[PDB]
């Protein structure tokens, strides 16, 4: 069964094209509608169609953001078009994206069921690629707002990570308020747990540190039954924030959940047989103070990733490491002189 739809390229000139696809399989659900997997008849390559119900008296925020993005470690928007259900009003915006077979969550989840830890090289590979994607969208002022392992796609063979689900991403315009019940809990920055609406892109940096620590520990570092319990578990490990730290997180609130609980060391948080520059990265990612957290660009050049910058380092299945040095000037803009470290010898 071959379906032919008139789709506009998600990057290219505004030139609607006949796109034919088949093998339509549902893969995902959500707030927005439904996610499918499909095969382009002509090129035979697999794609994902994210189908959202669209009201025409406001443009889809995700769509405006997708048509401005293009990176190695981000699922690219190939096309978009409009469908409908039965009656009219009932307009569906459909996003044709690249399909990536696996996700970090489902990888991380197995090793955990096998009582095993993910090999450290995969931690470095997947965190570095995530940082690159973060430094790129933050250079536009776009904040994902929903970093979680299930929103990171992986190819098992090439070890390529591609960030997906831009449903909660938003251009942060300074002076416009921004909501605080964003982020998929567990990875919900301190500022948002206290209900701050004056946040920056560093909330993705926090969420990334929660993803890093989860891959190191083999389970979510900051669990919790609600937004309140997330604060308990953060305070359990990072201690009660100082009142200066509280002022920097949210310039609004403090309704003491309970008392000051103090911190316990990073060394005692993780497994003993795995404490290298990985613990130093977590201590630079998971800080209360938003301006004290690393930039995704500064995180890529951290000591923990230095194995990947070696010209001789090779993937576990013997293959080459995927592109880890093909930066743009937009991606380097926050700190251009960091290219000293980012681009090693080796071409
Ligand atoms: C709304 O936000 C974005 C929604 N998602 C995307 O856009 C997107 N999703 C994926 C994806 C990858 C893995 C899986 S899976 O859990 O490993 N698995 C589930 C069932 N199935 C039989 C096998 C696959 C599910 C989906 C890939 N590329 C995408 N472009």
């Amino acid at each position: 069964k071959v379906t032919t739809v008139v789709a506009t390229p998600g990057q290219g000139p505004d030139r609607p094209q006949e796109v034919s696809y088949t093998d339509t399989k549902v893969i995902g659900n959500g707030s927005f509608g439904v996610v499918y997997q499909a095969k382009l008849c002509d090129s035979g390559e697999l794609v994902a169609i994210k189908k959202v119900l669209q009201d025409k008296r406001f443009k889809n925020r995700e769509l405006q953001i997708m048509r401005k993005l293009d990176h190695c470690n981000i699922v690219r928007l190939r096309y978009f078009f409009y469908s409908s259900g039965e009656k009219k009003d009932e307009v569906y915006l459909n996003l044709v994206l690249d399909y990536v077979p696996e996700t970090v969550y489902r990888v991380a989840r197995h090793y955990s069921r096998a009582k095993q830890t993910l090999p450290v090289i995969y931690v470095k590979l997947y965190m570095y690629q995530l940082f690159r994607s973060l430094a790129y969208i933050h250079s536009f002022g776009i904040c994902h707002r929903d970093i979680k392992p299930q929103n990171l796609l992986l190819d098992p063979d090439t070890a390529v990570l591609k960030l997906c689900d831009f449903g909660s991403a938003k251009q942060l315009v300074r002076g416009e308020p921004n909501v605080s019940y964003i982020c998929s809990r567990y990875y919900r920055a301190p500022e948002l747990i206290f209900g701050a609406t004056d946040y920056t892109s560093s909330i993705d940096v926090w969420s990334a540190g929660c993803v890093l620590a989860e891959l190191l520990l083999g389970q979510p570092i900051f669990p919790g039954d609600s937004g309140v319990d997330q604060l308990v578990e953060i305070i359990k490990v990072l201690g009660t924030p100082t009142r200066e730290q509280i002022r920097e997180m949210n310039p609004n609130y403090t309704e003491f959940k309970f008392p000051q609980i103090k911190a316990h060391p990073w060394t005692k948080v993780f497994r003993p047989r795995t404490p290298p520059e990985a613990i130093a990265l977590c201590s630079r990612l998971l800080e209360y103070t938003p301006t004290a957290r690393l930039t995704p660009l500064e995180a890529c050049a951290h000591s923990f990733f230095d194995e990947l910058r070696d010209p001789n380092v090779k993937l576990p299945n013997g293959r080459d490491t995927p592109a880890l040095f093909n930066f743009t000037t937009q991606e380097l803009s926050s700190n251009p002189p960091l290219a000293t470290i980012l681009i090693p010898p080796h071409a």
